[PDB]
Order: C-alpha cells, then sequence, then structure tokens
DNA sequence: CAGCAGGGGGCGC
DNA sequence: CGCCCCCTGCTGG
C-alpha cells in the first residue's frame, strides 16, 4: 500500500493519503463565508456550514429530536434511549461513569 | 448531557 | 476519487 515518512501512517488509497498530510502540514483548508474558520477536509467545512442554518438532518426516531452530526444524535440514542448500558469503572477510583468522553475528562483533573 | 471539531475508514461513482 | 459515517476527545450548561 502506501505509506507515510512522518509518523509511520499506511493506507491503500491516494486520497485518503494527502489527507494524512493535512495533519502534519496543518492548513490546506478553505475558508468561511460567515466566521472565517477553516477546515481541511472538505466534509468539516460542509458540517461547519451546517451551524449557522438550523438543518439538522439527523432525527431521533423515538422522540423526534434533531441534531446536527449522526454521532451526537447517536449518543442521544445510547444514553437517554437505552437502558442496560455497559458503564465504565475507573482504574484507580471506585466510581462508575457513563461516556468515555467524561473519562477522558475525568482522568485530566482527577488524576 | 448537548454541541463541536480532528483523524480516520467504508463505500459508491 | 468523493461523499458520508465512524469513533474520538473536548467543552459548557
Ligand atoms: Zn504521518
Ligand atoms: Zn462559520
Ligand atoms: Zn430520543
Ligand atoms: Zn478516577
Amino acid at each position: 500500500p502506501f505509506k507515510c515518512s512522518m509518523c509511520d501512517y499506511a493506507s491503500v488509497e491516494v486520497s485518503k493519503l494527502k489527507r494524512h498530510i493535512r495533519s502534519h502540514t496543518g492548513e490546506r483548508p478553505f475558508q468561511c463565508s460567515l466566521c472565517s474558520y477553516a477546515s481541511r477536509d472538505t466534509y468539516k467545512l460542509k458540517r461547519h456550514m451546517r451551524t449557522h442554518s438550523g438543518e439538522k438532518p439527523y432525527e431521533c426516531y423515538i422522540c423526534h429530536a434533531r441534531f446536527t452530526q449522526s454521532g451526537t444524535m447517536k449518543m442521544h440514542i445510547l444514553q437517554k434511549h437505552t437502558e442496560n448500558v455497559a458503564k465504565f469503572h475507573c482504574p484507580h477510583c471506585d466510581t462508575v461513569i457513563a461516556r468515555k468522553s467524561d473519562l477522558g475528562v475525568h482522568l485530566r483533573k482527577q488524576h
């Protein structure tokens, strides 16, 4: 396949090789028409443009909610509409938390 | 919890 | 190749 002479990243595609170079060169973006924000991937600039519009194409099929991202919509389904969900214990504490996002910020200021 | 973006991979065109 | 989605930290109410 293809290789990266910087971080030893491999990918079978040429476009995904240039996408990895955006993370090393820094800026290869376009610009935003309303806040001058600049994102490398063309898709992320499209979801940034979704911030300034009431476009929420992701709907919760249960409570008919609306979200700007599928993953954000996915979390709402996971923590608010499912009961028997596997929570996570702390490797150095005796508390139990739901999300890894909470686990990441927990170890930041607790450990 | 939600909102947000950064780093990928899947998959059709 | 190009569009969308995935999981991932991160932040504030
Ligand atoms: Zn690299
Ligand atoms: Zn903007
Ligand atoms: Zn819901
Ligand atoms: Zn802990």
